[PDB]
């Protein structure tokens, strides 16, 4: 526990399809951070066949936010499972609300960096549609896209302004080619 609490922790925040997972995989290979995706954890619980998984599946297929306690407990347990060995943690897709950040800080520890993966709204819509047309997830349909984006703009963008009060946000232009985005992310990571 005091081990995870004192670890470097990076929050990765950005709209659906903005390129969070993409950039996080490149961080892992280059710097050796531990990548925890809130969405991957939740989808793994869905695939387990549990009753909790059936309810998560419903929530996610509607594009809605899973309750804080559910996602936070999964993230904590996944941090613990990898605590022995981390150079640091990339928490991808959490927090999605201010209260999510605040509870993570109370239970786990503070973020040193918030990578704000910043894509245009229409770029996200097009990206999520392109994925949807070629083997996307079940939530990559048009109607669910609308709800995922709405919640990002209303609930999640406030997270940026929140952690901007402590100067830890770095804005990453995720409209550039993947490798050019990564060069900006490297600049941010090297500050740690
Ligand atoms: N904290 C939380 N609290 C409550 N509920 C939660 C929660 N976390 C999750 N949930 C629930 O789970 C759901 C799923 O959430 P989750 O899976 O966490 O998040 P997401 O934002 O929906 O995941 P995406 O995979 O759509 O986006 P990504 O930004 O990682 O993009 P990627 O790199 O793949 O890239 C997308 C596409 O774009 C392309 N691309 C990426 N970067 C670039 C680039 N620079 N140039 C060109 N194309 C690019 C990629 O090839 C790819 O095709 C939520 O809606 C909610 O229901």
């Amino acid at each position: 526990a005091d081990k995870i609490k004192n670890a470097k922790i990076v929050f990765v925040v950005g709209g659906p399809g903005s390129g969070k997972g993409t950039q996080c995989e490149k961080i892992v290979a280059k710097y050796g951070y531990t990548h925890l995706s809130s969405g991957d954890l939740l989808r793994a619980e869905v695939a387990s066949g549990s009753e909790r998984g059936k309810q998560l599946q419903a929530i996610m297929q509607k594009g809605e936010l899973v309750p804080l306690d559910t996602v936070l407990d999964m993230i904590k347990d996944a941090m613990i499972a990898k605590a022995d060995v981390s150079k640091g943690y990339l928490i991808d897709g959490y927090p999605r609300e201010v209260k999510q950040g605040e509870e993570f800080e109370k239970k786990i520890g503070a973020p040193a960096l918030l990578l704000y993966i910043d894509a245009k709204g229409e770029t996200m819509v097009k990206r999520l549609m392109k994925r949807g047309e070629t083997s996307g997830r079940a939530d990559d349909n048009e109607e669910t896209i609308k709800k995922r984006l709405d919640l990002y703009y209303k609930a999640t963008e406030p997270v940026i302004a929140f952690y901007e009060q402590r100067g830890i946000v770095r804005k990453i232009n995720s409209e550039l080619p993947v490798d050019e985005v990564f060069a900006i992310v490297e600049k941010a990571i090297d500050e740690l």
